[PDB]
């Protein structure tokens, strides 16, 4: 399914789920807030 928090997601495709932000320094995923 989509990913969730400290998971390598890339920023621009969407890679985690509709919950977090993707981080462009390492390509990480992490909370919005």
């Amino acid at each position: 399914g989509c990913k969730g928090f400290g998971d390598s997601c890339t920023p621009g495709k969407n890679e985690c789920c509709p919950n977090y932000a993707c981080s462009s320094k390492h390509k990480w995923c992490k909370v919005y807030l």
